[PDB]
């Protein structure tokens, strides 16, 4: 909408106060004009028609319980935009400052979130498996990263290419969580999953097997559930990424860690320069090796660590 840029204040899903960029024209709208062609947050009003209505508020204060998922979807989309721009020199998900759109209050008791090809969508959860899913910065950044993948490598969402697609979203979701630097970890979804259970999460990158996901190619899932295991076999790649950054010895193979920033540079370059829609795990290894070679040189520790990490998870 046409209006003037304003700054509202509200409380997110976890009870934290934050400022949000809004637009004033009669109402205050969740429309942030400070980033690219805008970040726009919509109310789906417990239905499944998308996007719903651009979020309107009478007073620019967003402290109602109903407001909290919208505050966080809007704010964390901004953090994610900032990460890609500041760290990778990428302007929005398409590289050309495309508007970022999110809808909250999708359906009733909906225990998921997604990128639908055009926008992000967040359920409220049922209050037991999940609370509103936009409360997790790693979740928001995971979903927006699917848009980045859409516009770059285009990894088909099935089998190994789909597991890479998922792992890319978990990797960058985690790197955005570290960028914001509020209670960062190598777990996925911990802030919004199972409010009655402390210390759990949806997936773990540091130890995928904690939640039943493979941490070695020999343990990959080969069945048809979950589009051929895209959220299961992602553990093999998540573990490799964790090892590249943090180091460790895994099934007897030692990896020298090179840190999160270099992990992000290597995988961003692989995603945008080398991966294709049909890339498999072996082709990801080759893409990561070539990316690290471009950035750091063939004789570098960074290249050696990429190779050790893929060896450790059984990907040749
Ligand atoms: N986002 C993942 C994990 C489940 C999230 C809620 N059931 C999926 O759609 O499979
Ligand atoms: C729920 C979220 C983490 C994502 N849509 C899965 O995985
Ligand atoms: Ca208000
Ligand atoms: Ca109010
Ligand atoms: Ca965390
Ligand atoms: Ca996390
Ligand atoms: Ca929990
Ligand atoms: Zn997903
Ligand atoms: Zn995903």
């Amino acid at each position: 909408i046409t209006g003037t840029s304003t700054v509202g204040v509200g409380r997110g899903v976890l009870g934290d106060q934050k400022n949000i960029n809004t637009t004033y024209s009669t109402y205050y709208y969740l429309q942030d004009n400070t980033r690219g062609n805008g970040i726009f947050t919509y109310d789906a009003k417990y239905r499944t028609t998308l996007p719903g209505s651009l979020w309107a508020d009478a007073d620019n204060q967003f402290f109602a319980s109903y407001d909290a998922p919208a505050v966080d979807a809007h704010y964390y989309a901004g953090v994610t935009y900032d990460y890609y721009k500041n760290v990778h020199n990428r302007l929005s998900y398409d590289g050309n400052n495309a508007a970022i759109r999110s809808s909250v209050h999708y359906s009733q008791g909906y225990n998921n979130a997604f990128w639908n090809g055009s926008q992000m969508v967040y359920g409220d959860g049922d209050g037991q498996t999940f609370i509103p899913l936009s409360g997790g910065i790693d979740v928001v950044a995971h979903e927006l990263t699917h848009a980045v993948t859409d516009y770059t490598a285009g990894l088909i969402y099935q089998n190994e290419s789909g597991a890479i697609n998922e792992a890319i979203s978990d990797i960058f979701g985690t790197l955005v969580e570290f960028y914001a630097n509020k209670n960062p970890d190598w777990e996925i979804g911990e802030d919004v999953y199972t409010p009655g259970i402390s210390g759990d999460s949806l997936r773990s990158m540091s130890d995928p097997a904690k939640y039943g996901d493979p941490d070695h190619y020999s343990k990959r899932y080969t069945g048809t559930q979950d589009n051929g295991g895209v959220h299961i076999n992602s553990g093999i790649i998540n573990k490799a990424a964790y090892l590249i950054s943090q180091g460790g010895t895994h099934y007897g193979v030692s990896v020298v860690g090179i840190g999160r920033d270099k992990l992000g540079k290597i995988f961003y370059r692989a995603l945008t320069q080398y991966l294709t829609p049909t890339s498999n795990f072996s082709q990801l290894r080759a893409a990561a090796v070539q990316s690290a070679t471009d950035l750091y040189g063939s004789t570098s520790q960074e290249v050696a660590s990429v190779k050790q990490a893929f060896d450790a998870v059984g990907v040749k």
